[PDB]
């Protein structure tokens, strides 16, 4: 009774109480939310380091791993197959390998030298080289990782110490030695820390496994966290793993009051000074140490052996936490006491033998308890975030000590349960080791980096680097030049249409004008009055008309006897009476001009397909279907492009805009170009507005080598096949089927919507581009994603939601990136044509994808500006529509009569 008394009082201050207990589990608690949260992170002691890992095991892992596990008491490689056979959960093979201190605390190069060899030796021993086994990496030191397969390193803790390692990603140091070899090919899928293997492996047993404990070396814990409370990752999404790196707790100084001179002492002399403070009262490495500093300053006291003290005694580690589990063995530990003390070179007595015990007894205890407080706090977590008056969780555990000292865990467990009677807490010994759990993460791992590889090399078919786009950029224009030249205008398939519309607004145009604007997604009828002189206005109004897609495919006399109507109704809307109005035709399908006022359809494009109309005039057309009516009477003055309706629209304002632009349902352009150039027209004086109709731009094979096979596919399906090919990778009613055929390869290769097909997505039109571009700006839920593909008929998963925008993304990325190339051709050549040095030019634009999608104009602004670097080129989107141009272009056209 008496000694043990007087070294109760001695050690007093290790001696915690449950009042102190309580308060250090607060501590902690604390803690845990710092290192959550975004703000304290950055200087919080208790890391909260997310791994990636979602969730515990669920049995469908299956294969044949390799698994490093370095950082421990011993570095060991292990050969584990899961469910690689029937009846055989797991198989497992292992190897230790020596690693001596000069290696440890040597450079990374030569770290990491001897895993890659250690490595090598392994798989040359069991002839698996060939196999491409998966390979998993236990790395149990504190890293920053931002995928399953990164793995920062932060700090070195415990015995290791290497040059350049800190601040490096070990799985690239580590590919690094292994290239350095030469001798074998190891693909390193995954990093895990020996608190997260050792709750995967037991999970694999335990579904209710939530927390993984190491008590060995080091000591460290993972919990399973609710994504909400990880603001450092984002998504409310499920769980993930969290790995605490609670070894660092009072590293900032919040456990002095617990602290005493010994800790202080171990601490000072370290590897580490001054981290890692709650680890070094706890774990394997340290409490032996612990122990021999206090039997120190108890001898010089003449406390212990009669104040003998031996250099042996003296020396720093010669008492380790074997030899402290050797002595509070229940039947041998006063005997072990003596034989271990007897080769201090003391010569102990028996009640020095009860003493040191009882040192050993103090110190292992208060170690116990600590790590009762911490993981204590864990349960209470993990008990307010399933909400319930009990918990009920498995926690899963590994260390030396933990499984070989003698008393500790029964010490341990008893003091947890104490402290935390609201749970039912189950302790599972990790008898596998952290290896077993490191493959069952390598096992899902390694099935979705294949998953990103095929989507990776999917979509890279879509990818276009500068070097392509300028050899798009040259193809525009090589077609060009063969459209507008006589020799080979007739085969060229950009055929360079001649307008007849000579110049840019003047100023002067003034006068009432009706217009009629069809082709785009609505049918219009306008009214627009003109005014010149001291303050010019144009004042419009207009009236949308619906034309059904049976009439814009039935008979040519029914679309335009549905085009007067349309216009009879709209005189009767505005009030309009009195003699016959001029009016300006936009219809935007490729014509062969003769004049402004004639204009032979060349072929329909989009959705158009009316019998009796490809190879006639469409004014004519026109002119007979008022002419059935019987009622008003009209002066068409002009059948125009919308591409150079919306040029003039823009340069009405505008002296520089000598550019149109649609990208809507179609994709076009239009450009003044020199009369000397327009070789189909006669005269060489004064410019003449070109219709490109570049929406043909590949129709004779030129694009071949960028299509993919979902463009082919659209092609192939669509109403003109073979026909408008570049206008097929850019405009609007054809976007959404690149994105749709994309989707179903994917679903059916699993990586989308469970592998359903949802007769929703075998429906062709669905993807509408007006949800292109609601699904590529979203929230942070993507819930806006969830609404658009489940409105529709799918049922999204947020990786899901993902997966769909970034499609989506490289798809109208692409469009605008082929859109940049064609206008990059066209302002050159304006340019390059006009000898200029630079040219600062604007280009009205017009169009529903142009208009509302999030990245397209930017995209493809940007891209214009790369590949034709000497034009500064403004992009003016129309506010008016075509109408206010297709006035003006039958002002001049009146004009022009007289
Ligand atoms: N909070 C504590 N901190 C450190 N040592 C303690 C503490 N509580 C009890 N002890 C010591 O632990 C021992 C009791 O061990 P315990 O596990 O309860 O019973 P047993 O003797 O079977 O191991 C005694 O040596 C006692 O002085
Ligand atoms: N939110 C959207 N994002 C991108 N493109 C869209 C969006 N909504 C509609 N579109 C596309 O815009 C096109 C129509 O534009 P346009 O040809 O100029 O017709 P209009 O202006 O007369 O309505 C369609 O092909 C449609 O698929
Ligand atoms: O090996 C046990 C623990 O040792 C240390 O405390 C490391 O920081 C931690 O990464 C590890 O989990
Ligand atoms: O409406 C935009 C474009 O769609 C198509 O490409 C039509 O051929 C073209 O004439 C029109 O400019």
């Amino acid at each position: 009774d008496d000694q043990v008394k007087k070294i109760d009082k001695y050690l007093y201050a290790m001696r915690l109480s449950d009042e102190t207990l309580i308060d250090i589990m607060t501590r902690f608690r604390k803690e845990m939310k710092n290192g959550l949260s975004r703000d304290f992170n950055p200087t919080a002691t208790v890391k909260m380091l997310p791994t990636f890992v979602r969730s515990i095991p669920d049995g469908s892992e299956k294969g044949d791993f390799i698994a490093l596990d370095l950082g421990g008491s011993s570095f060991r490689i292990l050969r584990v197959q899961v469910n690689h056979e029937k009846n055989q959960n797991v198989h497992m093979e292992s190897e230790v390998y020596d690693t001596p201190e000069n290696i440890v605390h040597g450079s990374g190069s030569q770290l990491f030298d001897h895993v890659a060899e250690c490595l090598g030796d392994f798989m040359e021993k069991r002839k698996i080289k060939d196999k491409k086994l998966p390979v998993g990496f236990t790395f149990s030191f504190p890293c920053q990782q931002s995928k399953i397969d990164e793995a920062i390193l932060i700090t070195w803790t415990k015995r290791f110490k290497a040059s350049g390692v800190e601040g490096a990603d070990v799985v690239k140091l580590l590919n690094k030695a292994i290239k350095k070899r030469g001798d074998y090919d190891a693909n390193i899928v995954a990093v895990v820390n020996d608190t997260v293997g050792t709750m995967m492996t037991c999970g694999y047993d335990d579904q209710h496994c939530e927390v993984g404990l190491i008590i060995g070396t080091g000591t460290n814990a993972c919990y399973m966290e609710e994504l909400r409370h990880i603001d450092l990752v984002e998504g409310d999404e499920g769980r993930m793993c969290i790995n605490t790196e609670w070894g660092a707790f009072g590293d900032d100084g919040s456990l002095e009051d617990i602290r005493t001179e010994f800790d202080r002492a171990i601490d000072a002399y370290s590897l580490n000074p001054g981290k890692q403070l709650f680890e070094k009262m706890v774990s394997g490495m340290y409490l032996g140490e612990l122990v021999r500093l206090i039997l120190v300053k108890m001898a010089k006291e003449g406390l212990l052996f009669e104040g003998r003290i031996t250099p042996e005694l003296l020396t720093r580690g010669k008492f380790n936490t074997s030899d402290v589990s050797a002595i509070e063995k229940n039947k041998e530990g006063l005997h072990n006491a003596k034989e271990i003390l007897t080769r201090l070179g003391v010569e102990p007595s028996d009640d020095d033998c009860v003493s040191v015990q009882h040192v050993c007894t103090i110190v292992s205890f208060r170690s116990a308890n600590l790590v009762a407080a911490t993981l204590g706090a864990i349960l209470n977590r993990l008990r307010d975030n399933k909400g319930t008056p009990r918990l009920r969780t498995t926690v899963g555990v590994d260390g030396s000590l933990y499984k070989t000292h003698p008393q500790y865990s029964r010490r341990f467990h008893k003091t947890l349960r104490r402290l935390v009677p609201d749970s039912d807490v189950r302790f599972l010994l990790s008898e596998s080791g952290s290896g077993k759990g490191a493959a069952m993460v390598t096992a899902v791992a390694y099935r979705l980096a294949e998953q990103h590889r095929q989507i990776e090399e999917t979509l890279a078919h879509f990818h276009l680097t500068k070097d392509m786009l300028l050899e798009v950029k040259k193809r525009m224009r090589a077609e060009m030049e063969l459209g507008l030249r006589k020799q080979t205008h007739n085969n060229a398939v950009v055929k360079m249409l001649p307008s007849f519309v000579r110049r840019t607004p003047d100023g002067t145009e003034n006068g009432d004008f009706l217009a009629l604007d069809l082709g785009g997604a609505n049918f219009r009828v306008l009214l627009v009055k003109i005014r010149s002189g001291k303050k010019r206005t144009v004042e419009m109004h207009n009236k949308i008309y619906a034309i059904p897609i049976e009439i814009m495919q039935g008979t040519g006399e029914e679309l335009f006897d549905h085009i007067v109507s349309c216009i009879s109704d709209f005189l009767d809307y505005m009030g309009i009476k009195g003699p016959r109005m001029p009016l300006g035709f936009t219809f935007s399908f490729p014509c062969q001009q003769t004049s402004l006022d004639a204009g032979i359809l060349i072929t329909w494009t989009k959705g158009f397909k009316a019998t009796d109309c490809v190879g006639h005039d469409v004014v004519t057309l026109l002119r007979d279907a008022i002419k059935r009516r019987e009622e008003f009477d009209l002066d068409v003055v002009a059948v125009v492009n919308d591409t150079v309706g919306t040029m003039m629209t823009c340069a009405y304002e505008e002296p520089t805009c000598e550019v149109g632009l649609i990208v809507g349902t179609g994709s076009n352009a239009c450009y003044m170009e020199e009369m000397k150039n327009v070789e189909m027209v006669e005269g060489d004086q004064g410019q003449m507005c070109i219709n490109m109709e570049w929406g043909a731009f590949g129709d004779n094979g030129c694009l071949d080598d960028i299509r993919t096979h979902y463009d082919r596919l659209v092609d192939e399906y669509s109403l003109n096949a073979g026909k408008q090919r570049y206008e097929k990778m850019i405009s609007g009613m054809y976007l959404g089927e690149i994105v749709r055929n994309i989707l179903i390869d994917f679903t059916k290769k699993g990586f989308l919507f469970r592998g359903q097909i949802s007769e929703t997505l075998k429906t062709r039109g669905i993807f509408e581009t007006k949800f292109l571009s609601q699904i590529e700006s979203d929230r942070l839920a993507l819930l806006q994603v969830r609404a658009i593909l489940q409105q529709l008929g799918l049922n999204s998963t947020c990786d899901d939601s993902i997966l769909v925008k970034t499609v989506c993304g490289v798809v109208s990325r692409r469009a605008a990136q082929l859109c940049g190339a064609g206008m990059a051709a066209v302002v050159d050549k304006i340019r390059e044509n006009r000898g200029l040095d630079r040219l600062n030019v604007t280009v009205g634009v017009d169009g529903t994808l142009y208009k509302l999608h999030p990245h397209f104009s930017r995209i493809m602004h940007q891209t214009v500006k790369e590949l034709s670097p000497k034009c500064n080129v403004s992009f003016l989107l129309s506010e008016d529509g075509s109408g206010k141009g297709a006035a003006l272009i039958t002002a001049v056209g009146v004009r022009l009569r007289t």
